[PDB]
C-alpha cells in the first residue's frame, strides 16, 4: 500500500518499471501486496538505472546540456501491479514532468499488457529481458523495442547448429509454455524448410514427476537407432529431470541433448548428476559482467543510500539483521546488523545486467539523435523537444545504432527486435566449456573439439543413402526421410 | 528574352523568385539582360526550393495526399526583371493551367517592395527570406507580405539593450546613408531617448568617397573623445572597413569601441589586414545554422543528372571555368574541358540565409494545410472549397501561422506580418598568437538579452564608461541645463541658504 518510487530529476525523465519485490501471493492478486524483496532483478537493476543515468549525465558526448531524471516503480513481476504503476505513469504525463519512456518490465506476458497499456498513449517501450516472439508484431505493439534477441533466434541457432552436423531425423522435446510452444514450431518451420525432419512434438511439464519423465524418455528411446539427438527447448529443472530419468532408466549417454536457454553453463542442473549430463552441447546468452556496475554497487551502504527507498529492506533483507536506528528499521530479526557488512560477501552479478544499461542508453541514444535532428543548433532542448513527442521518439528508437556496454553494435531491425549473439557450451569431462558463437547467423565453432575426430561425429539419421546400384528412393510414406531402397 | 524557368509539377504550385544572375548592366536596364550566375544567392536557393519541396510532399504529417509544385523564376536581382516575372505568375493564375497561391521571395528590400505592391493587386501571398527593411513592416500598404526574417528596428532594439545593459548613457552614432541607416538610426534614436540614453552626434558617411571623410568624420567622432567612447554603428560591411582604415592612418588605434551592426557581424574581409583596429568591437549576427540535408543533398548534384534545373549546367560551366563538352548547353570560351571527377564539395559555402528560405517554404506549406484542415475537415486532399485556393484566405491563414522551423526556431509572425528577432552578440578578441576572431558573448532573442559579462571584460574595472557628466553630489546638485545636450550637466554648489527641493533645481 502506498507504493514508493525511486524518482531523480532532470530535463527528461524516463520511467522504469523494475521487478522489485516478488509476484503477491495467490490470495492477494485483488489486493496487490507484493511479496519479499528481489536481489538481482530488483535493488540491483534499480541501482544500475540510477548510476546508468547518472554516467549517462557525466558523458559530455551524448545529450550535452540535458539533464536525464528517472521514475523507478515496482512492477512486483505481476501484470496487475505493473498496470498499476504503468497506469500512474500515463497520469503523471498529466500535461510534474512527464514521463518520456518506460524500462521494461521483467516478464514477456507483463510486458505484453504494460505495451498494450502504454501504446494507447504513445510512449516508447524498452524491454531488456521480455523474448517472446509474440512481441515481434508491430502492428499490434507499435512502440515496443528490445536489445534480446527473440526465442526465434535462438530457434534459428539450434536449426543451424543441427544443419552444420548434418543431423537430418533429430527428436524434439520441450517444456510446455508461452516459450516451449514459440520455440519448438519455429525449430519444426525452420528445420523442415532447411531439410531436417523430426520424429513429433513432444511436451513435457517441468512439474509432472519422477513416472512421466521416465515415460517421456521410453517415448524418445522408441527412436533409439534412428534417431539420436534430441532438441530440447526446455526450462532450467527439466533438463534436470530427464537427467534423473537418464540416471534411472540406465540410459547413461544414449542420448545427445541439444540445450537450450534454460540449461547454459548453470551448474545446478549437472551437480550430482554430472554422468549423464557429459556430451550435451547448450546455448548460452553471451552476457559479459559490467564491471564499473560491481564497482558501484557493491561500495553502496543503507547509511548513505537514501535514494533507493527499497535498500534498506534490502539491507535487512539480505544480511537478515535489524538497523538499528533507521526510519524502515524492521522487528522479527533477531540479529543486529554489524557495521563490517558489505555487498561483496557473496556477490553474484544480474544475469542480464548488460542488457538492462543497454536498454537506457538505448533510450538516451534515441532522445539525443531526436535531440540532434529536431534541434540542429541547439545544445538542450529547443522548441521542438519541448515537448517530446512519443511518435518522433519512436521514429528515432528504430533508427537507433549504438555500440554497447560489453561492445555490441546493438541496433533494431524493422521489427524492434535486436540480433541474436549466443555462445555454444559443451558439456565435457575436464565444467560447460565454450566451443564456437552464434552472431545473428554467422555460426562460428571449434569442429575438432566437441568431437576427437570426424568419426566421433554421431550420426542421426532415419535412413542411409542408397545403394549406387539399388538407388530407387520411395517415400515410405511415414516421414520424408525415411526411405526404401528398391531395384 | 525567352527566360527560362524551372518548375516543378504539384496538385499546389509555389511561385518563387529567386536572384540566379546578377543585375543587368546600367546599359541594358531597359533591355532586360542579366549578368553572370550566383552560386548563393542562386543555384543553392533554387535547388533549395526544389528540395524542400519534395521532403514536404514526402512528410504524412504536413499535406498529406497533396503534391507540392513550384515555378522558380529568375528575379536578377533587379525590380525590372523581378516584375516581368511576377507578371508572368499572376497572368498564368488568371488564365486559369496550375495558378500561382504565392511567392516566395525576392532577396532585395526594394526589390521585394516592387513585386509585393504588384503581387497585392492580385491577393497573391508573398512570403519573403531576406527583406528585411521596415519600410515592409506597414501592413495597410504591404498587405500580403510575410517574411521570417526579422526587421531592422529588431537590429535597432538589440542595440538599445545592449547600449543599456553596460549604462552607456552618452554615445556617438554613425551609419551608413541609405534605406538602410536612416530607418535604423532612428529607431535607434527613438529607442535610446525612451530607455534614457543620449547620443553625441549622428554621422552619416556613404559607402564609395573615403580616405579623406573618413578620417574627417573620425574626427568629428574624436570631438568628443573623453565623455563618449562607444559609436552606434548602423553601417554597411564595408563603411567599417573604411572607418578602421582611417583608425589605422589617424593612429587611432582602439581610441573607440564600435558598436557593429549586420553589415559587419563576422564578416572577415572588413577586418582581415585591419584586425589591429577591430579588436574589441561588439557585433550583432544574424543566427543562422548551416541546414545539414541541404548541404548532403546540394553537393551529390551532378549536371549529367540535374536537369530540372536549367540553369546548372551554366553553373556547372562557370563554377569549374571548364567546358561540358557533349552537352546541349555547353559553352565555349572556356579552354579546360570538365573533369568527370570534379565534385561541388570542393570548397562548399552554404548560403548565408539558407534556413530562411527553407523557413518561408515551409511557411507557405504549412499555411496551405492549416487552410485545408479548415475548409476540408474530413477530408485528405483539396475539397471544393479548396479549389480553387482563395488568397485572402490563405493570407488569413498564413498570418496565424505558427510552426517550428528547420533549425528548432518557433517561427510566427506578429500582426504586422514581421517575424521575431534572434541575434548572437560576437566581440573581436585577440586570440592567442596573431589569432584574430569573432567569439560568441551572448544571445538576444525578441527581448530576452542574455551574455556572457564577464567574457567580453576580464574584470568589472575594465567595462568601458560612456558617460557625458558624473553623477552630482547628492548635497549640493544644481544640474544644469546647457541648453544643447539633454544630459550634459555641470554640478554646481547649491546655494547655501537655498534648499535641494529637487535631484535638478534648488
Ligand atoms: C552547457 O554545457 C557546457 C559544456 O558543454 C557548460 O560549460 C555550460 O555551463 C552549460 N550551460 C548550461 C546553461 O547548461
Ligand atoms: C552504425 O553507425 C556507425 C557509426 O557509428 C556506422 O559506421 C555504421 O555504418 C552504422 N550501421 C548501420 C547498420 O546503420
Ligand atoms: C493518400 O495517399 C496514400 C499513399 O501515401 C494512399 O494509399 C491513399 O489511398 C491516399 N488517400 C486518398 C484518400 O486518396
Ligand atoms: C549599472 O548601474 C547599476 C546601478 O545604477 C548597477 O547596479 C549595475 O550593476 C550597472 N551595470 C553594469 C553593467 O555596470
Ligand atoms: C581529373 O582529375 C584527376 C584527379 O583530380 C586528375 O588526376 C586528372 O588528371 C584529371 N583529368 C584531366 C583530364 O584533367
Ligand atoms: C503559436 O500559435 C498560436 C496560434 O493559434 C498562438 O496562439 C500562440 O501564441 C503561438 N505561440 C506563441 C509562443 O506565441
Ligand atoms: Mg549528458
Amino acid at each position: 500500500e502506498r507504493r514508493v518510487v525511486a524518482h531523480m530529476p532532470g530535463d527528461i525523465i524516463i520511467g522504469a518499471l523494475f521487478s522489485v519485490h516478488h509476484q503477491p501471493t495467490v490470495d492477494k492478486v485483488h489486493e496487490r501486496k507484493c511479496g519479499a524483496v528481489r536481489e538481482q532483478y530488483g535493488i540491483q537493476r534499480v541501482e544500475a538505472m540510477l548510476h546508468t543515468l547518472e554516467r549517462i549525465n557525466s558523458d559530455p558526448t551524448l545529450l550535452p546540456n540535458i539533464t536525464l531524471g528517472c521514475e523507478i516503480r515496482d512492477s512486483c513481476w505481476h501484470s496487475a501491479v505493473a498496470l498499476e504503476q504503468s497506469i500512474e505513469f500515463i497520469r503523471d504525463s498529466l500535461i510534474k514532468k512527464p514521463i518520456v519512456g518506460v524500462i521494461g518490465p521483467g516478464s514477456s506476458s507483463v510486458a505484453i499488457q504494460v505495451q498494450n497499456l502504454l501504446q494507447l498513449f504513445n510512449i516508447p517501450q524498452i524491454a531488456y529481458s521480455a523474448t517472446s516472439m509474440d512481441l515481434s508484431d508491430k502492428t499490434l505493439f507499435k512502440y515496443f523495442m528490445r536489445v534480446v534477441p527473440s526465442d526465434a533466434q535462438q530457434a534459428r541457432a539450434m536449426v543451424d547448429i543441427v544443419k552444420r552436423y548434418n543431423w537430418t531425423y533429430v527428436s524434439a522435446v520441450h517444456t510446455e509454455g508461452n516459450y516451449g510452444e514459440s520455440g519448438m514450431e519455429a525449430f519444426k518451420d525452420m528445420s523442415a524448410k532447411e531439410g531436417i525432419c523430426i520424429a513429433h512434438s513432444y511436451k513435457i511439464y517441468s512439474n509432472a514427476g519422477e513416472q512421466s519423465f521416465d515415460k517421456l524418455l521410453k517415448k524418445l528411446t522408441s527412436h533409439l537407432p534412428k534417431a539420436r539427438v534430441v532438441a530440447c527447448f526446455c526450462e532450467g529443472m527439466t533438463v534436470r529431470g530427464l537427467l534423473m530419468a537418464m540416471r534411472r532408466l540406465g540410459l547413461a549417454g544414449e542420448f545427445l541433448l541439444l540445450g537450450s536457454d534454460g540449461w547454459a553453463d548453470r551448474y545446478d542442473v549437472t551437480d550430482g548428476y554430472q554422468r549423464e549430463a557429459v556430451g550435451g552441447i547448450t546455448i548460452k546468452l553471451q552476457s559479459p559482467d559490467v564491471k564499473w556496475f560491481d564497482d558501484y554497487y557493491l561500495k553502496l551502504r543503507p547509511e548513505t543510500n537514501h535514494r533507493n527507498p527499497w535498500f534498506q529492506e534490502f539491507w535487512q533483507h539480505r544480511f537478515q539483521c535489524r538497523l538499528e536506528g533507521f526510519p524502515q528499521e524492521n522487528s522479527k530479526y533477531n540479529k543486529t546488523c554489524n557495521s563490517s557488512l558489505t555487498l561483496k560477501t557473496h556477490h553474484v552479478q544480474d544475469s542480464k545486467m548488460g542488457f538492462v544499461i543497454n536498454a537506457i542508453y538505448s533510450m538516451a541514444y534515441g532522445l539525443h539523435n531526436m535531440q540532434m535532428s529536431l534541434c540542429p543548433g541547439y545544445a538542450g532542448l529547443c522548441d521542438a523537444m519541448k515537448p517530446i513527442d512519443g511518435r518522433k521518439l519512436l521514429e528515432s528508437l528504430m533508427k537507433t545504432n549504438f555500440t554497447g556496454v560489453s561492445g555490441d553494435t546493438i541496433l533494431f531491425d524493422e521489427n524492434g527486435d535486436s540480433p541474436g549473439r549466443y555462445e555454444i557450451m559443451n558439456f565435457k569431462e575436464m565444467d560447460y566449456i565454450n566451443v564456437g558463437s552464434w552472431d545473428n547467423g554467422e555460426l562460428k565453432m571449434d569442429d575438432d573439439e566437441v568431437w576427437s575426430k570426424k568419426s566421433n561425429i554421431i550420426r542421426s539419421v532415419c535412413s542411409e543413402p542408397c545403394e549406387k546400384g539399388q538407388i530407387k528412393v520411395i517415400r515410405k510414406g511415414e516421414v520424408s526421410c525415411c526411405w526404401t531402397c528398391t531395384p
